[PDB]
């Protein structure tokens, strides 16, 4: 339309419930390989606006079909590990044209991506 919703997956991760206009990324491990989320980096490019990333803690692992939730400080989400990873340096994305969000896996390969693409999307 004048907004297209997208996400794309590696398999053993899917961006399963992607909750619009910067509310949450509900992340599930859709194929059955247990992946180390202590070795993650969640990263975002916002428009022609700033370059952010959020870094993960070296202790945790995602299960072959469990659920996890990562998101932004004032999005209605609590600071609640290892289930709700709430980041500080942005509270959500209160203005955007084309937002590209993606998680970098347990070995540093990009595996589960979410894109919200609005005003001037070809």
């Amino acid at each position: 339309s004048s907004f297209s919703q997208h996400a794309r997956t590696s398999g053993r991760v899917a961006v399963e419930e992607v909750d619009e206009e910067g509310k949450f990324v509900r992340l599930r491990n859709k194929s059955n390989e247990d992946q180390s989320m202590g070795n993650w980096q969640i990263k975002r490019q916002n428009g022609d606006d700033p370059l952010l990333t959020y870094r993960f803690p070296p202790k945790f692992t995602l299960k072959a079909g469990q659920v996890v939730t990562i998101w932004a400080a004032g999005a209605g989400a609590t600071h609640s590990p290892p289930t709700d990873l709430v980041w500080k340096a942005q509270n959500t994305w209160g203005c955007g044209n084309s937002l590209r969000t993606a998680l970098i896996n347990s070995t540093g390969e990009e595996v589960a991506m979410r894109k919200l693409v609005r005003s001037v999307t070809v």
